[PDB]
């Protein structure tokens, strides 16, 4: 069902995450981690303390799709391990967030064309820089568009809130 998903998304904050390549999203799905530039790291750390759930919605640049969404389980932390990100530096992409995936399935941008983001001038929600916040109602509807991921049990996610 979608009931536990809706519960997780209640009063959540949502952020668009743009990855330059598929490799880093694969690594994030395997290890439950994300790292971003310092400007966005600061925003996500503030958001993490401010909301019951902070949701990252991932899109690989030029893919025409979102690749899934995940909930922050922690603020960023340094000195944990050397995530072998594919970079275009390691110091900049420093500070690692732990994340729990809610959906690892893709959603093509063609399916979200009816959703606009008030916090980005009501442009289609697919449009935004890395770290762009997505208003609650837009973000909720976007997450509900993804195919259900029946490999994920939201029970343990709920327990962390």
């Amino acid at each position: 069902g979608t009931s536990k998903l809706k519960y997780v998304l209640q009063d959540a904050r949502f952020f668009l995450i743009k990855s330059n390549n598929h490799e880093n999203v694969s690594l994030a799905k395997a290890k439950g981690v994300w790292s971003t530039l310092p400007v966005n790291e600061k925003k996500l750390n503030l958001a993490f303390r401010s909301a019951r759930s902070v949701i990252l919605i991932f899109s690989v640049r030029e893919s025409g799709k979102f690749q899934g969404f995940a909930r922050l389980s922690s603020e960023s932390h340094h000195g944990g391990s050397p995530i072998h990100w594919v970079l275009p530096s390691a110091k900049m992409l420093g500070g690692v967030f732990k994340i729990d995936w809610i959906c690892r399935r893709e959603l093509p941008f063609t399916k979200s064309a009816h959703l606009t983001n008030p916090w980005n001038e009501h442009k289609p929600v697919k449009i935004g820089r890395d770290g762009q916040e997505i208003e609650l109602e837009c973000g909720t509807q976007l997450c509900l568009l993804f195919p259900p991921d029946e490999s994920i049990d939201l029970y343990q996610v709920i327990h962390k809130m």
